[PDB]
This record gives structure tokens, C-alpha cells and sequence, in this order.
């Protein structure tokens, strides 16, 4: 029964967790809602926007944008469109830790992959047609 405010605010907090599939599914199922998608993405557009750091808000938002895109609502799509720029500067997104070690690979490698399937329309229709 969690408020969406705090699935969503936990699916992409400041910790080494990943996203569980089940929390994943939620915000999928939520997403259907207008007002739980507001909430969904309002929190993710302040995430996917985070830096340095706080990096992993960042890897962690876009986990769920990735999830959301083939299991949510269409609006998600359509709102990686209307904010296309955020995910695109993301294939950019550099932080080395002060041991010199680089945490952004792995969230240049997603944010790669989402602009890819989002630009590519008929690839993500199809995997779209497989949701529930």
C-alpha cells in the first residue's frame, strides 16, 4: 500500500540497491494513473537531472524510464520525447570518483540504449505489444 511518492523516492535513492522488479512493476501498473504519472515523473525529471555525486539517482531514474518506456503507460514514452534533450545529455554524464574510478559508464551505456530504442519507433512497438 506505499504512497507513490515514496515507491518512487525509494526505486531511485542514493544507495548501491537496484530497483526490484516488483517496485519496477508497480510504477509500471501506477503509471496508468494521471496523477500517480505526474508524481512518477516528477520525481524522475528531478533525478534523471541530478550530478556528480549523486550519480546514482541518476543510473537508478533511468533504470525505471527504461522499464516504464516497454511496461508503462504511453505517456512515458511521450514524455522521453517532450525531455528528449535530458536523455540525450545523459550518454554524456561523467563522474570519477576521487579514487579516479568513472560510475557514469554504466549510465552512458543505458541512457545509449534508450535513445536508441526511442528513436527507433517500430522496435519499441513491438516490444511495447508484449506488455500486458
Amino acid at each position: 500500500y506505499s504512497s507513490t511518492q515514496v515507491l518512487v523516492r525509494d526505486a531511485t535513492a542514493n544507495d548501491s540497491r537496484t530497483p526490484s522488479i516488483d517496485t519496477l512493476d508497480d510504477l509500471a501498473q501506477r503509471s496508468y494513473d494521471s496523477v500517480d504519472f505526474f508524481e512518477i515523473m516528477d520525481m524522475l525529471d528531478k533525478r534523471l537531472n541530478d550530478k556528480g555525486k549523486y550519480w546514482r539517482h541518476v543510473a537508478k531514474s533511468l533504470t525505471v524510464l527504461d522499464y516504464l518506456v516497454r511496461f508503462g503507460s504511453e505517456n512515458c514514452v511521450l514524455w522521453c520525447r517532450e525531455n528528449f534533450y535530458v536523455i540525450k545529455t545523459l550518454r554524456e554524464f561523467r563522474h570519477e570518483n576521487e579514487s579516479g574510478f568513472d560510475e557514469g559508464q554504466i549510465i552512458r551505456v543505458k541512457a545509449k540504449e534508450l535513445v536508441s530504442l526511442l528513436n527507433d519507433e517500430e522496435r519499441l512497438r513491438e516490444e511495447r505489444s508484449m506488455n500486458t
